[PDB]
Protein backbone atom coordinates (compact mmCIF):
# COMPACT_ATOMS: atom_id res chain seq x y z
CA UNK A 1 0.00 0.00 0.00
CA UNK A 2 1.93 3.09 -1.27
CA UNK A 3 0.45 6.90 -1.75
CA UNK A 4 -2.00 5.88 -5.07
CA UNK A 5 -0.52 8.56 -7.05
CA UNK A 6 0.60 7.29 -10.40
CA UNK A 7 2.36 10.35 -12.23
CA UNK A 8 3.18 10.10 -15.66
CA UNK A 9 5.33 12.19 -17.83
CA UNK A 10 4.90 13.44 -21.34
CA UNK A 11 7.24 14.77 -23.69
CA UNK A 12 6.46 17.74 -25.98
CA UNK A 13 9.62 16.50 -28.96
CA UNK A 14 9.89 18.24 -32.48
CA UNK A 15 11.59 20.80 -34.57
CA UNK A 16 10.90 24.27 -34.43
CA UNK A 17 7.46 25.67 -35.35
CA UNK A 18 6.02 21.79 -35.86
CA UNK A 19 2.87 22.85 -33.33
CA UNK A 20 4.28 21.71 -29.89
CA UNK A 21 3.24 25.06 -28.01
CA UNK A 22 -0.39 24.66 -29.99
CA UNK A 23 -0.93 21.27 -28.69
CA UNK A 24 -0.07 23.06 -25.14
CA UNK A 25 -2.63 25.70 -25.56
CA UNK A 26 -5.21 22.78 -26.69
CA UNK A 27 -4.23 20.32 -23.55
CA UNK A 28 -5.18 23.60 -21.11
CA UNK A 29 -8.00 24.33 -23.05
CA UNK A 30 -9.62 20.97 -22.80
CA UNK A 31 -8.71 19.53 -19.48
CA UNK A 32 -8.41 22.28 -17.31
CA UNK A 33 -10.35 25.75 -17.77
CA UNK A 34 -10.90 27.81 -20.40
CA UNK A 35 -8.51 31.26 -20.88
CA UNK A 36 -10.18 33.82 -18.94
CA UNK A 37 -10.37 37.25 -20.23
CA UNK A 38 -7.01 38.77 -18.58
CA UNK A 39 -5.48 35.70 -20.37
CA UNK A 40 -6.70 36.32 -23.42
CA UNK A 41 -5.78 40.20 -23.43
CA UNK A 42 -2.20 38.68 -22.90
CA UNK A 43 -1.86 37.64 -26.11
CA UNK A 44 -2.61 40.71 -27.79
CA UNK A 45 1.05 42.29 -28.03
CA UNK A 46 1.97 38.63 -29.21
CA UNK A 47 -0.42 39.22 -32.28
CA UNK A 48 0.22 42.38 -32.96
CA UNK A 49 4.24 41.51 -32.68
CA UNK A 50 3.60 38.84 -35.46
CA UNK A 51 1.20 41.50 -37.94
CA UNK A 52 5.21 43.79 -37.79
CA UNK A 53 6.76 40.14 -38.19
CA UNK A 54 5.04 39.25 -41.07
CA UNK A 55 4.87 42.64 -43.03
CA UNK A 56 8.30 42.91 -42.32
CA UNK A 57 9.60 39.61 -43.76
CA UNK A 58 7.57 40.62 -46.85
CA UNK A 59 8.74 44.23 -47.47
CA UNK A 60 12.52 42.44 -46.89
CA UNK A 61 11.43 39.83 -49.21
CA UNK A 62 10.98 41.63 -51.57
CA UNK A 63 13.63 43.96 -51.84
CA UNK A 64 15.77 40.93 -52.08
CA UNK A 65 14.18 39.43 -55.13
CA UNK A 66 14.38 42.97 -56.90
CA UNK A 67 17.81 42.78 -56.73
CA UNK A 68 18.30 39.47 -58.29
CA UNK A 69 15.68 40.26 -61.06
CA UNK A 70 17.49 42.30 -63.88
CA UNK A 71 14.59 42.88 -66.47
CA UNK A 72 11.57 42.85 -64.60
CA UNK A 73 9.21 45.99 -63.02
CA UNK A 74 8.03 42.57 -61.03
CA UNK A 75 9.04 43.77 -57.12
CA UNK A 76 8.66 47.56 -57.22
CA UNK A 77 6.85 48.40 -55.12
CA UNK A 78 5.01 51.75 -55.22
CA UNK A 79 5.50 55.10 -53.44
CA UNK A 80 2.72 55.25 -51.27
CA UNK A 81 3.54 51.84 -50.19
CA UNK A 82 7.03 52.54 -49.85
CA UNK A 83 6.12 55.49 -47.20
CA UNK A 84 3.86 52.93 -45.46
CA UNK A 85 6.68 49.84 -45.48
CA UNK A 86 10.08 51.99 -44.27
CA UNK A 87 8.07 53.53 -41.20
CA UNK A 88 6.48 49.71 -40.34
CA UNK A 89 10.50 48.70 -40.27
CA UNK A 90 11.86 51.30 -38.45
CA UNK A 91 8.49 50.59 -35.83
CA UNK A 92 9.14 46.61 -35.41
CA UNK A 93 12.78 47.15 -35.50
CA UNK A 94 12.90 49.40 -32.23
CA UNK A 95 10.26 47.68 -30.14
CA UNK A 96 9.40 44.12 -29.21
CA UNK A 97 6.12 44.66 -28.82
CA UNK A 98 5.14 47.33 -31.90
CA UNK A 99 1.34 48.46 -31.09
CA UNK A 100 -1.17 47.91 -33.82
CA UNK A 101 -3.43 51.26 -34.20
CA UNK A 102 -6.55 51.72 -36.60
CA UNK A 103 -3.68 54.32 -38.87
CA UNK A 104 -0.97 51.56 -38.68
CA UNK A 105 -3.42 48.97 -39.54
CA UNK A 106 -4.46 51.09 -43.05
CA UNK A 107 -1.38 51.30 -44.05
CA UNK A 108 -0.32 47.21 -43.72
CA UNK A 109 -3.96 46.61 -45.58
CA UNK A 110 -2.52 49.06 -48.48
CA UNK A 111 0.81 47.72 -48.40
CA UNK A 112 -0.84 44.27 -48.68
CA UNK A 113 -2.64 45.15 -52.08
CA UNK A 114 0.25 45.87 -53.44
CA UNK A 115 1.27 43.74 -56.35
CA UNK A 116 5.04 43.26 -55.74
CA UNK A 117 4.22 42.60 -52.24
CA UNK A 118 1.69 39.66 -53.60
CA UNK A 119 4.38 38.53 -56.38
CA UNK A 120 6.47 38.34 -52.97
CA UNK A 121 4.15 36.08 -51.04
CA UNK A 122 3.78 33.95 -53.67
CA UNK A 123 7.49 32.78 -53.68
CA UNK A 124 7.04 32.68 -49.70
CA UNK A 125 8.00 29.18 -49.20
CA UNK A 126 11.71 30.85 -50.40
CA UNK A 127 11.76 32.93 -47.21
CA UNK A 128 10.11 32.38 -43.57
CA UNK A 129 7.40 34.25 -44.82
CA UNK A 130 4.84 32.34 -41.62
CA UNK A 131 1.66 30.55 -42.66
CA UNK A 132 -0.67 32.32 -40.94
CA UNK A 133 0.21 35.58 -43.19
CA UNK A 134 -3.01 35.27 -45.12
CA UNK A 135 -5.00 34.87 -41.79
CA UNK A 136 -3.29 38.00 -40.34
CA UNK A 137 -3.76 40.41 -43.54
CA UNK A 138 -7.33 39.24 -43.33
CA UNK A 139 -8.29 40.24 -39.45
CA UNK A 140 -6.45 43.51 -39.59
CA UNK A 141 -9.52 45.51 -38.43
CA UNK A 142 -11.00 43.23 -35.79
CA UNK A 143 -6.84 42.89 -34.10
CA UNK A 144 -6.47 46.80 -34.43
CA UNK A 145 -9.86 47.64 -32.55
CA UNK A 146 -9.35 49.86 -29.67
CA UNK A 147 -11.13 47.28 -27.65
CA UNK A 148 -9.43 44.08 -28.88
CA UNK A 149 -10.13 40.63 -27.28
CA UNK A 150 -8.65 37.67 -28.94
CA UNK A 151 -10.70 34.26 -29.57
CA UNK A 152 -9.10 31.29 -29.06
CA UNK A 153 -8.40 31.10 -33.00
CA UNK A 154 -6.16 34.24 -32.38
CA UNK A 155 -4.32 32.77 -29.58
CA UNK A 156 -3.51 29.52 -31.29
CA UNK A 157 -2.21 31.28 -33.96
CA UNK A 158 -0.49 33.44 -32.01
CA UNK A 159 3.94 32.55 -32.30
CA UNK A 160 6.28 32.61 -30.18
CA UNK A 161 9.41 30.56 -30.46
CA UNK A 162 9.56 28.76 -26.73
CA UNK A 163 13.13 29.58 -25.21
CA UNK A 164 12.20 27.82 -21.11
CA UNK A 165 10.68 24.91 -20.00
CA UNK A 166 6.79 24.70 -18.82
CA UNK A 167 5.23 21.67 -17.20
CA UNK A 168 1.27 21.44 -17.08
CA UNK A 169 -0.30 18.92 -14.72
CA UNK A 170 -4.16 17.24 -16.15
CA UNK A 171 -5.71 13.70 -15.52
CA UNK A 172 -8.24 13.27 -18.59
CA UNK A 173 -11.74 12.94 -17.44
CA UNK A 174 -4.81 8.61 -8.84
CA UNK A 175 -3.60 9.02 -12.54
CA UNK A 176 -2.06 12.23 -13.60
CA UNK A 177 -0.10 13.21 -16.77
CA UNK A 178 2.91 16.01 -16.57
CA UNK A 179 3.10 17.24 -19.93
CA UNK A 180 6.56 19.34 -20.64
CA UNK A 181 6.77 21.27 -23.76
CA UNK A 182 10.05 23.07 -24.61
CA UNK A 183 11.68 24.86 -27.12
CA UNK A 184 12.86 23.03 -30.65
CA UNK A 185 14.91 25.15 -32.59
CA UNK A 186 18.18 24.00 -32.67
CA UNK A 187 19.77 25.85 -29.49
CA UNK A 188 16.67 24.86 -27.24
CA UNK A 189 17.61 21.25 -28.39
CA UNK A 190 20.40 21.48 -25.36
CA UNK A 191 17.37 21.61 -23.34
CA UNK A 192 16.21 18.39 -24.27
CA UNK A 193 18.34 15.67 -22.91
CA UNK A 194 17.99 16.93 -18.87
CA UNK A 195 14.57 16.31 -19.96
CA UNK A 196 14.61 12.47 -20.79
CA UNK A 197 14.45 10.33 -17.69
CA UNK A 198 11.15 8.23 -16.90
CA UNK A 199 9.74 9.25 -19.65
CA UNK A 200 6.32 7.58 -20.13
CA UNK A 201 5.50 8.74 -23.92
CA UNK A 202 7.48 11.50 -26.37
CA UNK A 203 4.59 13.05 -27.95
CA UNK A 204 7.13 14.25 -31.49
CA UNK A 205 5.68 16.83 -33.78
CA UNK A 206 6.17 16.68 -37.21
CA UNK A 207 4.96 19.22 -39.36
CA UNK A 208 4.28 17.70 -42.38
CA UNK A 209 3.25 20.54 -44.25
CA UNK A 210 7.25 22.16 -44.39
CA UNK A 211 8.50 19.37 -47.22
CA UNK A 212 9.24 22.78 -49.92
CA UNK A 213 10.33 25.27 -46.80
CA UNK A 214 13.96 25.50 -45.62
CA UNK A 215 14.89 26.33 -41.61
CA UNK A 216 14.92 28.95 -40.06
CA UNK A 217 18.53 28.24 -38.86
CA UNK A 218 19.72 27.57 -41.94
CA UNK A 219 17.68 29.01 -44.99
CA UNK A 220 19.89 26.37 -47.02
CA UNK A 221 18.29 23.38 -45.43
CA UNK A 222 14.98 21.38 -46.13
CA UNK A 223 12.82 21.49 -43.28
CA UNK A 224 11.55 18.03 -43.84
CA UNK A 225 15.06 16.78 -43.89
CA UNK A 226 15.41 18.24 -40.47
CA UNK A 227 12.70 16.37 -39.21
CA UNK A 228 13.44 13.31 -40.57
CA UNK A 229 16.71 13.82 -39.27
CA UNK A 230 15.56 15.05 -35.69
CA UNK A 231 13.02 11.88 -35.06
CA UNK A 232 15.85 9.53 -35.77
CA UNK A 233 18.08 11.17 -33.67
CA UNK A 234 15.30 11.09 -30.77
CA UNK A 235 14.77 7.21 -31.73
CA UNK A 236 17.57 6.23 -30.51
CA UNK A 237 18.87 8.02 -27.19
CA UNK A 238 18.89 4.77 -24.58
CA UNK A 239 16.33 6.94 -22.04
CA UNK A 240 13.80 6.05 -24.73
CA UNK A 241 13.93 1.90 -24.69
CA UNK A 242 10.82 1.99 -23.10
CA UNK A 243 9.02 4.75 -24.01
CA UNK A 244 5.83 4.85 -26.03
CA UNK A 245 6.49 7.14 -29.21
CA UNK A 246 3.14 8.96 -30.14
CA UNK A 247 4.10 10.64 -33.70
CA UNK A 248 1.98 13.56 -34.93
CA UNK A 249 2.02 14.40 -38.01
CA UNK A 250 1.14 17.72 -37.58
CA UNK A 251 -0.21 20.72 -39.52
CA UNK A 252 -2.06 18.51 -42.05
CA UNK A 253 -4.55 21.37 -43.06
CA UNK A 254 -2.04 23.03 -44.65
CA UNK A 255 -0.38 19.88 -46.27
CA UNK A 256 -3.91 19.50 -47.73
CA UNK A 257 -3.68 22.37 -49.54
CA UNK A 258 -0.08 22.03 -50.20
CA UNK A 259 -0.13 18.48 -52.18
CA UNK A 260 -2.09 19.67 -55.33
CA UNK A 261 0.32 22.79 -55.88
CA UNK A 262 3.67 21.84 -55.20
CA UNK A 263 4.97 18.28 -55.86
CA UNK A 264 5.83 16.21 -52.66
CA UNK A 265 8.81 15.38 -55.29
CA UNK A 266 10.88 18.70 -54.02
CA UNK A 267 11.85 17.26 -50.94
CA UNK A 268 14.90 14.91 -51.15
CA UNK A 269 13.23 12.25 -49.10
CA UNK A 270 10.07 12.23 -50.92
CA UNK A 271 12.03 12.42 -54.48
CA UNK A 272 10.40 9.26 -55.85
CA UNK A 273 6.58 10.30 -55.32
CA UNK A 274 4.03 9.65 -58.09
CA UNK A 275 0.72 11.04 -58.23
CA UNK A 276 -2.27 9.03 -59.07
CA UNK A 277 -5.52 11.13 -58.84
CA UNK A 278 -6.86 14.32 -58.03
CA UNK A 279 -8.94 15.97 -55.44
CA UNK A 280 -9.22 14.05 -51.87
CA UNK A 281 -8.36 10.89 -53.54
CA UNK A 282 -4.88 12.32 -54.11
CA UNK A 283 -4.41 14.32 -50.87
CA UNK A 284 -5.07 10.40 -49.26
CA UNK A 285 -2.40 9.09 -51.68
CA UNK A 286 -0.02 11.76 -50.73
CA UNK A 287 -0.99 11.76 -47.32
CA UNK A 288 -0.09 7.67 -46.81
CA UNK A 289 3.15 7.97 -49.28
CA UNK A 290 4.44 10.55 -46.59
CA UNK A 291 2.90 8.35 -43.42
CA UNK A 292 4.80 4.88 -45.09
CA UNK A 293 8.00 7.07 -44.97
CA UNK A 294 7.84 8.01 -41.18
CA UNK A 295 6.78 4.16 -40.29
CA UNK A 296 9.93 3.01 -42.37
CA UNK A 297 12.20 5.62 -40.56
CA UNK A 298 10.80 4.67 -37.21
CA UNK A 299 11.52 0.99 -37.87
CA UNK A 300 14.78 1.62 -39.88
CA UNK A 301 15.93 2.60 -36.54
CA UNK A 302 14.81 1.05 -33.04
CA UNK A 303 16.51 -1.76 -32.56
CA UNK A 304 15.37 -5.08 -31.26
CA UNK A 305 16.00 -4.38 -27.42
CA UNK A 306 13.87 -1.23 -28.02
CA UNK A 307 11.15 -3.16 -31.25
CA UNK A 308 8.81 -3.87 -28.32
CA UNK A 309 7.79 -0.08 -27.17
CA UNK A 310 4.60 1.49 -28.89
CA UNK A 311 4.66 3.05 -31.32
CA UNK A 312 1.07 5.11 -33.09
CA UNK A 313 0.60 7.47 -35.96
CA UNK A 314 -1.92 10.20 -35.95
CA UNK A 315 -3.08 13.17 -38.32
CA UNK A 316 -3.31 16.18 -36.68
CA UNK A 317 -3.95 20.06 -36.96
CA UNK A 318 -3.43 21.25 -33.84
CA UNK A 319 -5.52 24.45 -33.95
CA UNK A 320 -8.35 22.32 -34.46
CA UNK A 321 -10.09 21.85 -30.70
CA UNK A 322 -12.25 18.82 -31.32
CA UNK A 323 -9.45 17.16 -33.67
CA UNK A 324 -7.01 17.08 -30.37
CA UNK A 325 -9.76 16.44 -28.13
CA UNK A 326 -10.43 12.99 -29.82
CA UNK A 327 -6.66 12.70 -30.63
CA UNK A 328 -5.58 12.72 -27.23
CA UNK A 329 -7.97 10.24 -25.88
CA UNK A 330 -6.90 7.52 -28.28
CA UNK A 331 -3.17 8.22 -26.88
CA UNK A 332 -4.39 8.04 -23.31
CA UNK A 333 -6.42 4.73 -23.84
CA UNK A 334 -3.32 3.69 -25.35
CA UNK A 335 -0.96 4.80 -22.41
CA UNK A 336 -3.35 3.09 -20.14
CA UNK A 337 -3.87 -0.09 -22.10
CA UNK A 338 -0.03 -0.43 -22.31
CA UNK A 339 0.76 0.35 -18.26
CA UNK A 340 -2.11 -2.47 -17.55
CA UNK A 341 -0.14 -4.93 -19.72
CA UNK A 342 3.35 -4.44 -18.06
CA UNK A 343 1.78 -5.12 -14.61
N1 LIG B 1 -2.44 25.89 -40.00
C1 LIG B 1 -1.84 25.32 -38.97
N2 LIG B 1 -0.98 26.05 -38.16
C2 LIG B 1 -0.38 25.48 -37.09
C3 LIG B 1 -0.60 24.14 -36.79
N3 LIG B 1 0.13 23.83 -35.69
C4 LIG B 1 0.80 24.92 -35.29
N4 LIG B 1 0.49 25.95 -36.14
C5 LIG B 1 1.02 27.33 -36.11
O1 LIG B 1 2.42 27.27 -36.36
C6 LIG B 1 3.09 28.26 -35.59
C7 LIG B 1 4.17 27.60 -34.75
O2 LIG B 1 3.54 26.75 -33.83
P1 LIG B 1 4.14 26.46 -32.39
O3 LIG B 1 3.15 25.71 -31.58
O4 LIG B 1 4.58 27.71 -31.73
O5 LIG B 1 5.36 25.51 -32.77
P2 LIG B 1 6.46 25.06 -31.73
O6 LIG B 1 6.78 23.64 -32.00
O7 LIG B 1 5.99 25.29 -30.34
O8 LIG B 1 7.78 25.98 -32.07
P3 LIG B 1 9.09 26.19 -31.15
O9 LIG B 1 8.68 26.59 -29.73
O10 LIG B 1 9.88 24.88 -31.00
S1 LIG B 1 10.07 27.47 -31.92
C8 LIG B 1 2.03 28.96 -34.74
O11 LIG B 1 1.70 30.16 -35.40
C9 LIG B 1 0.83 28.01 -34.76
O12 LIG B 1 -0.41 28.64 -34.64
C10 LIG B 1 -1.47 23.41 -37.60
O13 LIG B 1 -1.69 22.24 -37.37
N5 LIG B 1 -2.08 24.00 -38.69
CL1 LIG C 1 -3.18 -0.23 -28.63
MG1 LIG D 1 6.92 26.18 -28.56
Amino acid sequence: MGSGIHIRKLLLLGAGESGKSTIFKQIKLLFQTGFDEGELKSYVPVIHANVYQTIKLLHDGTKEFAQNETDSAKYMLSSESIAIGEKLSEIGGRLDYPRLTKDIAEGIETLWKDPAIQETCARGNELQVPDCTKYLMENLKRLSDINYIPTKEDVLYARVRTTGVVEIQFSPVGEVYRLFDVGGQRNERRKWIHLFEGVTAVIFCAAISEYDQTLFEDEQKNRMMETKELFDWVLKQPCFEKTSFMLFLNKFDIFEKKVLDVPLNVCEWFRDYQPVSSGKQEIEHAYEFVKKKFEELYYQNTAPDRVDRVFKIYRTTALDQKLVKKTFKLVDETLRRRNLLEA
